[PDB]
């Protein structure tokens, strides 16, 4: 142990999430991802099977696996006054927040391929009992290579649960009104109004809502050409009651979502790999 396997890199980025750095393995060269978390910053705390972790551990812990759609948690070790978290990196990668700065507005088939990733890796979370609670595409990794979408920083998840939440530190912006209103929201349906705010950034190339009023008032106005379909799809998702908006399984089988194309044809007819 003690940072003789890493060798580490260039820092890749710094925020809430800590500071991220390009790293190599020693044992074999596999590319991995070194994440400094100070212990003075962490608000949310678990414990593991049979340990004071923080909550991005546990929850990084109990979706890293065989599928690949969430970046996976490799190792972690615990420091006097941080902790140092190793996950995969794939190579080369771009995340999503500035793919859509360089890019702009996606074509819809860019967009359809990449929201269905998401889709498919957020049902993955739900299903291991993770709640992400900061979806956008900040947290949102493309490796070019493949075509395929990572999920990151899980530092303001939670644990799955059917009764409603009364705490949040995600992004405003992404936020749901009730929310706003009411500092009340149930997990799946505030995750599924984050994906309607993602999915018309992704097909406007920004967010539809900068302040309060706007997202209690819930008008979307469309900057860009979206296809009626799409339109209808974002509106769903960003429905002013929760229990209005879709499930995951209507959102997948909204006639929008049909005939996505797999991640490898992604990256060959729009990221040119
Ligand atoms: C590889 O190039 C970049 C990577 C990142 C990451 C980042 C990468 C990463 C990996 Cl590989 C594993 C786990 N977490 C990661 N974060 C996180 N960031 C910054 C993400 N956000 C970019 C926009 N900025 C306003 C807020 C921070 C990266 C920026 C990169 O290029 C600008």
């Amino acid at each position: 142990p003690l940072e003789s396997q890493y060798q580490v890199g260039p820092l890749l980025g710094s925020g809430g999430f800590g500071s991220v750095y390009s790293g190599i393995r020693v044992s074999d060269n596999l590319p991995v991802a070194i994440k400094h978390v100070e212990k003075d910053r962490i608000s949310d705390w678990g414990e593991l099977p049979n340990t004071r972790v923080p909550m991005e551990v546990v929850l990084l812990k109990k979706v890293s696996s065989g599928f690949s759609g969430v970046i996976r948690l490799l190792d972690w070790f615990e420091r006097p006054d941080s902790f140092v978290l190793i996950l995969e990196r794939p190579e080369p990668v771009q995340d999503l927040f500035d793919f859509i700065t360089e890019r702009g507005a996606l074509q819809e088939e860019l967009a359809r391929s990449f929201f269905w990733q998401v889709l498919e890796a957020v049902r993955h979370c739900h299903n291991c009992g993770v709640l992400h609670r900061d979806i956008k595409d900040e947290n949102i990794l493309i490796d070019l290579n493949r075509g395929e979408l990572k999920l990151i920083d899980f530092g303001s998840g939670a644990l799955l649960k059917d009764t409603v939440y009364t705490d949040f530190d995600g992004t405003r912006v992404y936020s749901p009104p009730e929310w706003i209103r009411y500092h009340r929201y149930h997990g799946r349906s505030a995750a599924v109004w984050s994906l309607g705010i993602l999915l018309y950034d992704m097909v406007c190339g920004d967010i539809p809502f900068e302040h309060d009023e706007e997202i209690i008032r819930g008008q979307v106005f469309f900057r860009q050409r979206v296809s009626s379909e799409c339109q209808h799809l974002i509106r769903w998702c960003l429905a002013l009651r929760p229990s209005d908006r879709p499930t995951f399984e209507e959102i997948q089988n909204h006639p929008w979502m049909q005939d996505v194309l797999l991640p490898q044809e992604t990256a060959e007819i729009h990221l040119h790999s």
